[PDB]
């Protein structure tokens, strides 16, 4: 809860396991990271009043994915700004000093009614916290938009991530 | 409606434009292709007697989403099992003949209730085509689920994929 904002270098730090140590929640390293900054995360506030997260991601036209996805016509997978979205919920999970490996768990609607051109400046994620539950297994529930230059493209209801610690097979 | 099988060779043409002719529905090309081979496509039959794919993707060690997801946690993104899913109904529309490129809409529930080690040997697609709809805009809805060596770990109802001719913006 100590910190809430994070660089670049930050988010690297934390896809080594040196954010929240060693078997605890980390982001993916490049080229799997979608995240570029978080600007702002809170465990009070949001829609639900259950905490937030607002990230960013710088787009350029070099991004590894605009090449491949699909040649003659670049567009960001919608895949990867849906990851993004669980990638922060993994991230708020460490945050609150939870122990364990993150997943994704899956989600309700997912909606894609816009999409990244390598003319973008940058992508925005919203995150709002619904619910976490500290079962047998601790998971968090959320929504989350994503944004490209101030205009909304996705859409995701129900986003779950969940906790395994070093005894938890999957 | 040519064709029911489709080798890897097959898979990369089609992410070049070569197999459904440019302007039409692309494969991604590696390193977000999700699929080696299509085993088995057709617009008859399946859980909704509206057509089937049935397709596959090798694993090994070396795949490149295993080291950056995560250092020392190696497990495959459940967003590229699902967008395999995507790729998949994609593939389907432009395999009908219809016209445009390939953008993901969404879907309905996804749950990710298992994982793709490293140790894994191949992961299976089963797609299960629901409706088309030819209105202003030609798009897909299906169910699917992933496995790996046999066993169930995804699901995904109302995927959704639409087609974007030369003139629709998105």
């Amino acid at each position: 809860t100590k910190q809430h904002a994070f660089t670049r270098e930050d988010l690297l730090r934390c896809s080594r396991g040196e954010l929240f140590g060693p078997g605890n929640a980390q982001l993916p390293a490049p080229n799997m990271l979608m995240i570029d900054r978080i600007v702002h995360i809170s465990d009070v506030g949001g829609k639900y009043g259950k905490g937030e997260l607002v990230a960013e991601l710088d787009i350029n036209p070099d991004l590894w994915f605009f090449a491949c996805h699909f040649e003659g016509d670049p567009v960001m997978p919608g895949c990867l700004g849906l990851d993004a979205m669980w990638q922060l919920v993994g991230f708020y999970l460490g945050w609150q000093g939870n122990p364990g490996r993150g997943r994704a768990l899956g989600s309700g609607e997912v909606k894609f009614f816009g999409q990244v051109l390598p003319t973008a400046k940058k992508v925005t994620y919203n995150i709002h916290i619904k619910r976490t539950i500290n079962r047998s297994l601790v998971l968090a529930i959320a929504d989350g938009t994503v944004s490209v230059d101030g205009r909304e493209i996705y859409s995701a209801e129900g986003l779950r991530v969940g906790l395994f610690t070093s005894t938890d097979s999957f």
